[PDB]
């Protein structure tokens, strides 16, 4: 039974997946590599569906990829996405904080101003702008959330639980933590801002591109640099606030069906990679934004072989995950 079975993260996802599923089994011959799909209401509940063996794939930014090591879950990263392009793959990206032209604020003075994050635990729109906070939030510093929550003066945390920190969703009702919300993401966060309903956006390079198609329109937008300064949103290369390394698709350890899996994708980014058939597209869907896949993504690489979650993040970046929960100041 030479199938993988793909966790799709709602409704939507779903219908990419099905459609996945539909146009691989065409143009793949009848022993190749099949592709199944499952859905469910969070990544979340695909970490723990692959854990318990109903599903096998699902494709997650990098902080949640430490989310899914940890026991009893145990999942390996084991296929990451690269950007940039095929002939120059990149296997990170950057984290930066868009913003309105003239506005106000700066990062050393984001107190009481309202924020929308791409998710709870994710990397850029979670663990590193609330890690460079983490001291100067007011003290209890834990539990978390509740610290992020009296910091700002409202913001959008997808996942995050409403019902115990109900200012984290003040931008967002119920925090849902699929494409159903719409501030959830990376686009999510950004049509947040574009919105006015938070004062930041934090997000990665690419985003704004990816949900703005007009360097008019952008003009109209700014960027957060480290030295309290902002910058022009094209000019990220020198105004981000981290390096974070690129989406992975994530995988059981034992069992996991690895092999397959790249097999799969490795024959899905030939046929339907970049410009490739016009008919169905693994980097982008009528049906929504950086469905299964971030649509800024260009292609695939292997995991080397058994290298762990923690291997893969970096030692400054899991030291730095950790220390967003308990180390002092
Ligand atoms: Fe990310």
């Amino acid at each position: 039974d030479k199938t993988v079975r793909w966790c799709a993260v709602s409704e939507h996802e779903a219908t990419k997946c099905q459609s996945f599923r539909d146009h691989m089994k065409s143009v793949i011959p009848s022993d190749g590599p099949s592709v199944a799909c499952v859905k469910k209401a969070s990544y979340l509940d695909c970490i723990r569906a692959i854990a318990a063996n109903e599903a096998d794939a699902v494709t997650l930014d990098a902080g949640l990829v430490y989310d899914a090591y940890l026991a009893p879950n145990n999942l390996k990263p084991v296929v990451a996405e690269f950007y940039g392009s095929k002939e120059d793959p990149q296997t990170f990206y950057y984290a930066v904080a868009v913003v309105k032209k003239d506005s106000g604020f700066q990062m050393n003075q984001l107190r009481g101003k309202k924020s929308c994050h791409t998710g709870l635990g994710r990397s850029a729109g979670w663990n590193i702008p609330i890690g460079l906070l983490y001291c100067d939030l007011p003290e209890p510093r834990k539990p978390l959330e509740k610290a992020v929550a009296n910091f700002f003066s409202g913001s959008c945390a997808p996942c995050a639980d409403g019902t115990d920190f109900p200012q984290l969703c003040q931008l967002c009702p119920g925090c849902g933590c699929s494409t159903l919300n719409q501030y959830f993401g990376y686009s999510g966060a950004f049509k947040c801002l574009k919105d006015g309903a938070g004062d930041v956006a934090f997000v990665e390079h690419s985003t704004i591109f990816e949900n703005l198609a007009n360097k008019a329109d952008r003009d109209q937008y700014e960027l957060l640099c480290l030295d309290n300064t902002r910058k022009p949103v094209d000019e990220y290369k020198d105004c981000h606030l981290a390096q974070v390394p690129s989406h992975t698709v994530v995988a059981r350890s034992m069992g996991g069906k690895e092999d397959l899996i790249w097999e799969l994708l490795n024959q899905a980014q030939e046929h339907f990679g970049k410009d490739k058939s016009k008919e169905f597209q693994l980097f982008s869907s009528p049906h929504g934004k950086d469905l299964l896949f971030e649509d800024s993504a260009h292609g695939f690489l292997k995991v080397p072989p058994r290298m762990d979650a923690k291997m893969y993040l970096g030692y400054e970046y899991v030291t730095a995950i950790r220390n967003l929960r308990e180390g002092t100041c």
